[PDB]
């Protein structure tokens, strides 16, 4: 099935992000492995510029939905893998409630045998003492549902969801995600029926790592036929 065939085993992942939030510039690199047969991702990310000026949980969505597990009765709805290997552009606006926003543009594609996510991130209008620039997020990640619709005119998909970030004072802050994916190549892609991805993620630290970093484990399965 061409695109799907590229994901039948474990695929190595490389992620590269250049960011600027309220003028604070930073870069992140990550590497790990993806196994779409089990909808499973394991990755380690490092801030290559020193200390990250935002909380790691705020970058999780930005830092490869081609690794979702689509059950066999739904594989006709897997846009992400169908665009491979030429890839897709993934664009987002992320609105943090009562605070600033992220705008992101990424290219996700194979570079040789590696699946590569290259991102540019621009954040504006953050409060210097809000939950983001004030580093008030707990170091954890919740479990969400990512809603996917076909966008025939753009030959891609439109995606919407809300991330719930736990805050150290017991509160929860919403991050409203608006997302558009469009193929890079010219070949035909799968335009899905409406459905959603069910996600779970666990964040941890490498006890031998001295750099500012995040270890991530993720399970993602398509559902909602």
């Amino acid at each position: 099935s061409k695109g799907e065939e590229l994901f039948t085993g474990v695929v190595p992942i490389l992620v590269e992000l250049d960011g600027d939030v309220n003028g604070h510039k930073f870069s992140v690199s990550g590497e790990g492995e993806g196994d779409a047969t089990y909808g499973k991702l394991t990755l380690k990310f490092i801030c290559t510029t020193g200390k990250l000026p935002v909380p790691w949980p705020t970058l999780v969505t930005t830092l490869v939905q081609c690794f979702s597990r689509y059950p066999d009765h739904m594989k006709q709805h897997d846009f992400f893998k169908s665009a491979m290997p030429e890839g897709y552009v993934q664009e987002r606006t992320i609105f943090f409630k009562d605070d600033g926003n992220y705008k992101t543009r990424a290219e996700v594609k194979f570079e040789g045998d590696t699946l590569v996510n290259r991102i540019e991130l621009k954040g504006i209008d953050f409060k210097e003492d809000g939950n983001i620039l004030g580093h008030k997020l707990e170091y954890n990640y919740n479990s969400h549902n990512v809603y996917i619709m076909a966008d025939k005119q753009k030959n891609g998909i439109k995606v919407n969801f809300k991330i719930r970030h736990n805050i150290e004072d017991g509160s929860v802050q919403l991050a409203d995600h608006y997302q558009q994916n469009t193929p890079i190549g010219d070949g035909p892609v799968l335009l899905p029926d409406n459905h959603y991805l069910s996600t779970q993620s666990a964040l941890s630290k490498d006890p031998n790592e001295k750099r500012d970093h995040m270890v991530l484990l993720e399970f993602v399965t398509a559902a909602g036929i």
